[PDB]
């Protein structure tokens, strides 16, 4: 019911359902976006929400140009993107829930559905994100040194998220259980 969360999930996971096609670097035509959304039975939908919605998207989601759109990650599609500019922070956190960390002690953090495990320099974001996913939010803070030092390479995807294949659990620097 909410357009941004149905629009990357169009860009992210189901194109066709939609009936819209993307190219390897993920891009989609808006209008093409517009039309499937009208036909989902989205009356209302025009062109210019789908702008507002890539334009005012504070974690930068989206990424416009001459008339197309693509989501920067949380891809569960096969799709290339580049890196934005900028090493990043020393640290890098990562919500999910408390009935994880048993699990995330031993073998570290799963890619899960998405293609790579997404890291965020925002604490608040981490949080927000457990709490998308069970309850009980545990946040985890991930040393990126360490990253790069397993050879994991990290990527910046857009101003405050990053990615990498994997978190070793060696390479966890930190847990906080929101219930403590
Ligand atoms: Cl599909
Ligand atoms: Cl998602
Ligand atoms: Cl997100
Ligand atoms: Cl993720
Ligand atoms: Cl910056
Ligand atoms: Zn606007």
């Amino acid at each position: 019911v909410r357009l941004s969360k149905t629009l990357a999930g169009i860009l992210r996971h189901h194109p066709g359902r939609y009936g819209v096609r993307l190219t390897r670097e993920g891009w989609a035509r808006v209008s093409e976006v517009v039309e499937g959304l009208r036909k989902a039975g989205w009356s209302w939908v025009e062109e210019w929400h789908i702008v507002g919605v890539a334009l005012h998207d504070p974690k930068g989601r989206y990424e416009l140009r001459n008339g197309e759109i693509r989501a920067r990650y949380g891809h569960s599609i096969p799709v290339n993107v580049e890196p934005l500019p900028g090493e990043p922070p020393p640290i890098l956190y990562h919500g999910t829930t408390e009935e994880a960390l048993p699990l995330i002690m031993e073998r570290g953090i799963m890619r899960g559905r998405r293609l790579k495990v997404h890291l965020t320099s925002s604490l608040e974001d981490a949080v927000s994100t457990g709490r998308r996913h069970g309850n009980l939010v545990a946040v985890l803070l991930v040393d990126v040194e360490c990253l790069r030092r397993r050879g994991l390479k990290v990527e910046r995807m857009s101003k405050t998220v990053y990615t990498v294949d994997w978190v070793p659990p060696e390479c966890i620097a930190e847990v906080r259980r929101e219930s403590l």
